[PDB]
């Protein structure tokens, strides 16, 4: 059976002439094909004001090393070892479109290496990644966030992202967003290889949200009613003033929470702007009638 | 008696052929059984809006090293030494479901090693760990937060979490949450070993909270009274308007503080939505009667 | 006179067989007695909502090393040297009850060593330390915050906190809190040595605070006056509504700022809750009289 | 074809007598001309209250090394290698006018070196850079933000910024700001070389913004109307009070969001101050007429 | 002319027997006189609530090394070299009264050394430094902030701060604060040398501020007018209630923004407290007259 001394001998011979900074290819003219595996774990939040999405992923990177190989029968059937991540060449993949707010560094850890040269380098990653969030169809709104991977400095004739396999682990259920992160895409070659996973996010219709909407609907009905009220009823000016006040309160409230960076504005927000304008027109009619 | 030179000799012989990256087993076919001890210290806060719980734990890790052994009679009865945490193999346990906001790194410290090979590696850990917080039964609400431990990259045929012993140290009393973190659970094997401690949190009924509720109750009584008030009393429209205003003020207030990510909405919030709807219906009746 | 070469020779002989990880005692059966000196510098703030106190201290640690000694007459009267903090054994003292938000690491610096073995290791430390803040007697409120020191992993038969000498440096005057941090306490032995300094904090009565109170007092007088107002005066309902509004505005305001984690609620807050209830009862009487 | 052993030999000979701290020039009397390439990627936000702009750039640095050269025919046509960034001399360029909030250190990475000595050192950089933000012509406002580069400590007779080439990558479209970052500028020599890229930012006129203004315009019309209303209409005092309230609500609202550090105040804010003053004058006229 | 090999030889001989931790003096009885140069660059903000001032300085430190000298004619006229900051002894100067929020560590960089032994160690530093901010004379308020330098652990017989030369670089104009940071001061010897630069800050009177004041003045005039209004006018109670509401709105607003830690409270705040008290007295008179 394999022993501690056997693995020690294997590692000692394995790392004899290894340069961490020289790409791991016998012939330097060939590229190293990296296939990345980005399994989402949890979608913590979707910050509308800052245009970010906070999530934790299980970024995986797989490639082939041609210098790190061995006949396992020559080492008592040792088929795999674990190496410190900072002793071996690692492709310079970065979360190109993201602020990596991770708590561990990307050079402290361990990777799994197989006797054929295949390296697995699973790594956890908490990302604050930029998304262009359009709150147009709120609250029945959808969004598309692209999580980018790209090599840092290597050219496509040196290192390439062969493929990007993105899935969802289903660790937790959200109850606020319906996440749809599935599919395979080849890397895009434009001087530096890079790929992106499209994340589709649909807000789930919660009865808390529908209840929060209900006040808006009944205020619209009430505004219509007071606008239809007889000019000589006597309550015109009073209810027009009080409900213009309340309308402006909700307009300020929503406007301070709606994203300011959208391709189009929020339909609901504009519908409440129209409501406030109609309340103002009702007040105008009331004062005009009162003076005349 | 044991001396400084004796411990120096012991350490020098002990670390002679030790590889930090080779698992500590004579035969590599055997697994290293890690038993984790997670004693809670303080529950700083339960952030509802961010769906996190902030606490400080005394994470402990115990396993057995088969290479680090000695006959203590051969070294003047030295029964235990202290080694720097980064010189010895350490299982790659991570707070899988947590943002480790600790201030010290997880590779700077010290561990206690016993002559039989048993290693104790107590470590402090301040965690911002994700919890699905349902504010349904507020303020008589309960919650279940699972604190996850899982090996980072090792397979179950290499490293396993034998057990998880979680308790509460009682360092401090909360006065806001009743914490119930006690029990033992075996590790779960699904390609990577992992376990979780269930933390049950019950909000303690404080008289500050009951006093905060009292205004809501008296506003409900007052709304019922004004709704029952005679249409021809003369105060109908006035009190309906003013109390619809105040109702909406409390509705906005609570809605901006209630969690938006819940399996069900807050019953109290929906009860105040119903109160606001009834106030609106009272205003509708008042205006209808006033015009007719 | 002592020279650079003399100190170089001294250090070279001093560090010859020193192991940073072996406790500094000739006989390992004896404990190392550490006396800690915690001089407060400034009390930046007392955050009520987060239950923390922010301050900057001059944590000092003194112990005796039995391996690091020399006859000063043998080295041209060199009586003390300065060593890098990470080359020498340092007791593993941690701010057990604190989030060390310091900006320098605890392994980068310098310590003063004397020819008798005595080590001084003064270190600055900015702490966010947990305190159970009870806002009961606000604004004439007092608090007790205990700053904890405890060894990280060493047993009481290896390392002990001999004493804790805590004082105040008086660097700055607060004008908001009266600080009383003075006294000496022996360490407490419960498997791991530890001690704590009690910090008493009394809010200083400022005329800004008394002025902030004045509105509350005059609102109480005014509420009493309107409650005593004749039912048939005609201003009853109007002033009851407007002053219930303003009362609720201040009640919401204070409740959003008062700590939610207190042994008892704030007396002033409950007195304003009673004020709001009395305003509601006045409104109830007014509407009842108006209908009848 | 070039091989791993060939590149190993090349690097071994290349780094034989290289001192990272000695400037890379054969004759020390000559300067190293550094040309910097600052390609903007995304303009995350423009924080008005803090006077900062948050963006992510692709800072590039190019210079010539006279010690790191080779005849590529002597090494099987190896024309370029990749070196770790901390093994080679790197010009001490700093984001002089910026808080570098990047997540990777500036001494961990890789650079591209060519057989003629030319070094490319592309590096990602997320910057919180100070800008003097004048909200005068809001919301048709423009701004000029200068991104500064300057050598840290080297004199102009040692290191110089030859040129600064700044462009925009167009990675993402903003929809909130029109960015115009293009042009070439020579470095400025004043004891320490330095250059700056001028960034012009024009707020794009969105229909969400125009809708947000619409309430202000109709309130101005309504204030004019009520000011023109007959003194004896009977609604003067009522609408003057209610609309002074609402005016002050919007004045407080805008004033709490407008930058306090501007060369001139916001015209729109001052126009609404004038609106509030006119409402106050209307109230003055109403009360004066009512008493007389 | 000097060459790369010449500088390599110089550095190799220079660092032969240099100990980074032994003070750089031939005779250890002499002190090292450090003169510090603190040139301010920008005053980002003055945070009133947290009692801090955020600025970026060009902290410089100059002293004399007696071991690092050379005859420049013996090395082809090399008159100065650049050494890595962590290879040479560096005085342990700390921003004693500040939270150093800098992004680079204080042991990564470079210093300029001259053939006579003189070392220049210019370093950038972004500081969050504590200031006792008294908002008494707001908005015509002044402040004095002292930026402290002190040696960390060395005694005055080992290391001293000879002088502190503080100036302003004028990099940017503030438009909000008039900064006056100029002068020279000797170090203060009280067991540990230390000095401080006094920074005087005067708020510049902006027309945005005067316009923001204008509402307060017109509300004072209006309150005087309504208080003078005839008891039997009929608008007394109405305007007293509405303007007590608005007064309390501004009182709450200012009180939540004024610093709570001041030697004396804000005069303007207390003048508005008096305004609110006068409004309350007017309401008291109105209700008393109405009942009687
Ligand atoms: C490693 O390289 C050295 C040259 O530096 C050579 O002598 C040795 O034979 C090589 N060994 C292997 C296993 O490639
Ligand atoms: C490198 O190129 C040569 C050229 O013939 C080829 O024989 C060799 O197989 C290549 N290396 C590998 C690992 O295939
Ligand atoms: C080596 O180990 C593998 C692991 O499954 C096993 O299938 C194989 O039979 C083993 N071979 C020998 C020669 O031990
Ligand atoms: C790879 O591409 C880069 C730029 O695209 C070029 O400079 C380099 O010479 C190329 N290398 C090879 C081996 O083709
Ligand atoms: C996810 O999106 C893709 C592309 O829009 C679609 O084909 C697929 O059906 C979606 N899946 C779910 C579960 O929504
Ligand atoms: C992606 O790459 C594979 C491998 O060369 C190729 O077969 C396939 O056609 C490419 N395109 C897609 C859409 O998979
Ligand atoms: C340690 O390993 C070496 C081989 O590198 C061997 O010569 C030596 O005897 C070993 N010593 C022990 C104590 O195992
Ligand atoms: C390793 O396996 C062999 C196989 O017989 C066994 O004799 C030996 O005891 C095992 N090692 C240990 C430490 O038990
Ligand atoms: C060794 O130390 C242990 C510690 O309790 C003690 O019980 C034992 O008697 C000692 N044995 C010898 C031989 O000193
Ligand atoms: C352990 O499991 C992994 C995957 O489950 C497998 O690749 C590996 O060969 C296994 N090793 C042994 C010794 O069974
Ligand atoms: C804690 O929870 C468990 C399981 O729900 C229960 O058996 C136990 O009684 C609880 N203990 C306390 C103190 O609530
Ligand atoms: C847990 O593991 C132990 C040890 O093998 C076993 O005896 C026990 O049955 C397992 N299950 C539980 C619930 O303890
Ligand atoms: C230090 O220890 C070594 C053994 O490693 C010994 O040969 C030497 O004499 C010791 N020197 C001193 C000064 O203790
Ligand atoms: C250690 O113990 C022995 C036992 O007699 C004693 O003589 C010696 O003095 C002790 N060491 C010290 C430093 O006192
Ligand atoms: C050694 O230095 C101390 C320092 O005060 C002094 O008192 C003493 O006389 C000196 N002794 C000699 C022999 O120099
Ligand atoms: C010290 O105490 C620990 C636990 O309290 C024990 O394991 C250890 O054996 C003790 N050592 C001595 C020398 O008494
Ligand atoms: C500090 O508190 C202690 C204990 O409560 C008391 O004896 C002492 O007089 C206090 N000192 C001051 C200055 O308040
Ligand atoms: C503290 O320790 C000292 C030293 O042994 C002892 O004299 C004293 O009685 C202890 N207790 C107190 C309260 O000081
Ligand atoms: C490098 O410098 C050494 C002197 O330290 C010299 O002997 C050697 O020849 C030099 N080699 C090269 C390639 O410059
Ligand atoms: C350095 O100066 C000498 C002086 O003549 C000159 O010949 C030489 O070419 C210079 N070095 C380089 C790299 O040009
Ligand atoms: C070296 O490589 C370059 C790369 O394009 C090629 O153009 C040139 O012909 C090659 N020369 C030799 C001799 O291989
Ligand atoms: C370069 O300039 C600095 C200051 O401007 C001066 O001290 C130094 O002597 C100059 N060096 C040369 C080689 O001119
Ligand atoms: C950018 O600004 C420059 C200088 O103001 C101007 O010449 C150029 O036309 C501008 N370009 C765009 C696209 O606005
Ligand atoms: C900038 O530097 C270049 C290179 O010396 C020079 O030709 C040019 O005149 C300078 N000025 C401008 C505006 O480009
Ligand atoms: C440096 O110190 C060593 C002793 O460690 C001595 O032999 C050598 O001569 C010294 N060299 C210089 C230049 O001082
Ligand atoms: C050190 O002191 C001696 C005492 O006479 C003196 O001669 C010498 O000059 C001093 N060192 C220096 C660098 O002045
Ligand atoms: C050395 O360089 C300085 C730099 O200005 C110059 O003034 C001096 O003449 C030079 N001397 C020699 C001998 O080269
Ligand atoms: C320097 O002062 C410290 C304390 O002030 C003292 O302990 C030390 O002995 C003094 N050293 C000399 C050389 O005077
Ligand atoms: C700065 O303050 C000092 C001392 O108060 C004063 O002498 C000097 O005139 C002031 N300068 C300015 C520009 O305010
Ligand atoms: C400061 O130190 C210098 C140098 O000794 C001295 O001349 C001066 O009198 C001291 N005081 C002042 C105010 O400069
Ligand atoms: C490194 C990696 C990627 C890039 C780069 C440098 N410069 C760019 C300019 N435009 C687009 C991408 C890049
Ligand atoms: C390492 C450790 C755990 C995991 C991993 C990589 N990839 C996963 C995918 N799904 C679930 C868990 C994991
Ligand atoms: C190290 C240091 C202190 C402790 C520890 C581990 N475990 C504990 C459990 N309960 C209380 C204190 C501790
Ligand atoms: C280093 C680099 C730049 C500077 C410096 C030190 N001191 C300065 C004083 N004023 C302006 C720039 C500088
Ligand atoms: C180091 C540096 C400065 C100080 C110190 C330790 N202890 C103090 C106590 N009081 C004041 C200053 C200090």
């Amino acid at each position: 059976t394999p022993t501690y001394g056997d693995e020690r001998l294997l590692r000692e011979k394995l790392l004899t002439n290894y340069s961490k900074s020289i790409r791991p290819v016998i012939n330097l003219t060939k590229v190293v094909d990296v296939t990345a595996l980005l399994y989402l774990q949890t979608l913590y939040d979707l910050d509308f004001v800052n245009n970010f999405i906070m999530a934790r992923y299980y970024l995986g990177l797989i490639w082939i090393d041609e210098k790190l190989t061995w006949n396992p029968l020559d080492y008592n059937n040792i088929t795999s070892i674990y190496l410190p991540k900072d002793k071996i060449w690692t492709p310079p993949i970065k979360m190109c479109n993201s602020m990596d707010k991770s708590e561990e560094n990307d050079g402290v850890g361990e990777l799994m290496l197989t006797y054929t040269g295949w390296i697995n380098m699973w790594s956890f990653r908490l990302l604050h990644t930029y998304c262009q969030i359009n709150a147009y169809t709120y609250p029945f709104d959808e969004h598309t966030c692209e999580i980018y991977l790209c090599v840092a400095l290597h050219t496509i004739n040196h290192t390439r992202i062969k493929e990007l396999i993105y899935e969802d682990s289903k660790f937790t259920q959200n109850y606020k967003w319906d996440i749809n992160v599935s599919g395979k895409v080849n890397g895009t070659d434009e001087l530096f290889s890079y790929a992106f996973a499209p994340m589709y996010l649909r807000r789930k219709l919660t009865v808390g949200i529908i209840a929060m909407l209900i006040p808006t609907v009944m205020m619209t009905i009430l505004t219509i009613f007071v606008f239809l009220l007889p000019p000589e009823s006597g309550e015109k000016v009073s209810l027009a003033t009080t409900i213009f006040l309340s309308n402006v309160l909700y307009l300020v409230q929503i406007d301070k929470t709606t994203p300011t960076n959208t391709k189009y504005p929020s339909l609901l927000m504009l519908y409440l702007m129209l409501l406030s304008m109609l309340s103002g027109i009702a007040t105008l009619g009331s004062v005009v009638i009162s003076k005349l």
